[PDB]
RNA sequence: UCAUGU
């Protein structure tokens, strides 16, 4: 997998906590990039982002598609 | 329980 950009500003849309994944809607592009709990810095689900949060985060690509890495808040 | 849940 390679980075393909960094801090990324995003708005969560949606994040299921049973299935430990969900989407971001990156600010600059609006378009949607995974994102699974293992990806989510630590904040009891430990790790989680809320909907309709805002976040940061690299975006890295292996060819499952785009998706979400160190994600964190805004700063 | 790792790609659009409900």
């Amino acid at each position: 997998k390679k980075v393909i950009a960094t801090k990324v500003l995003g708005t969560v849309k949606w994040f299921n906590v049973r299935n430990g994944y969900g989407f971001i809607n990156r600010n600059d592009t609006k378009e949607d990039v995974f994102v699974h709990q293992t990806a989510i810095k630590k904040n009891k689900y430990l790790r989680s982002v809320g909907d309709g949060e805002t976040v940061e985060f690299d975006v890295v690509e292996g060819e499952k598609g785009a998706e979400a890495a160190n994600v964190t808040g805004p700063g």
